[PDB]
């Protein structure tokens, strides 16, 4: 679910502060996007909103409101490292994954301040 | 999910083997079930079960292989007491609530030895 997902941030990047600092942030860290992501954060963004869209083209997986964010799936959070339960279900793991990949790999990208709260009408 | 359930029934009932204890037990402390519950426990065991219909039957719901044991969902148990977590989508809080109020149920009814491993086929 998102709140858990937001969890998983703050356990891959300690001092981070997931909906101030990844929201709104180049052209696809945020609600949807366009074009092409600014930067590797950017990119990690767009790759999790892909990453949603393959789970929403399931067959096998239907979600609430078909929004991948209202699906809790459990989790835990030991020294920065992130374990998606294996007792979650085919379509509660691929998003606990989708949801973990990108928590990774927002605490392995550059942050360029200049790219957020963009002016995605112009740059994306 | 049934690994949370097991877990809920451990918290409400400190010393319990859930499996061991709860499964195969009365009438319908077990897969399925049939006639009418032989006391409190496997009527809490029936009423679990009649939940478990119910939330099959919501329209807005969609559990894997049609299985409500497989959604998983987030809790927290502190001295006894369980908590469901206001963030589970609605059919998530449909299936903790249930498993809730069965944990709760089971706390609190007798434990008849002689029900355990009962004969359903002549008295269920
Ligand atoms: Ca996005
Ligand atoms: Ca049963
Ligand atoms: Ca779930
Ligand atoms: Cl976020
Ligand atoms: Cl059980």
């Amino acid at each position: 679910a998102l709140w858990q997902f937001r969890s998983m941030i703050k356990c891959a990047i300690p001092g981070s502060h997931p909906l101030m600092d990844f929201n709104n942030y180049g052209c696809y860290c945020g609600l949807g996007g366009s074009g092409t992501p600014v930067d590797e954060l950017d990119r990690c963004c767009e790759t999790h909103d892909n990453c949603y869209r393959d789970a929403k083209n399931l067959d096998s997986c239907k979600f609430l409101v078909d929004n991948p964010y209202t699906e809790s799936y459990s989790y835990s959070c030991s020294n920065t490292e992130i374990t998606c339960n294996s007792k979650n279900n085919a379509c509660e793991a691929f998003i606990c994954n989708c949801d973990r990949n990108a928590a990774i790999c927002f605490s392995k990208a550059p942050y360029n301040k200049e790219h957020k709260n963009l002016d995605t009408k112009k740059y994306c």
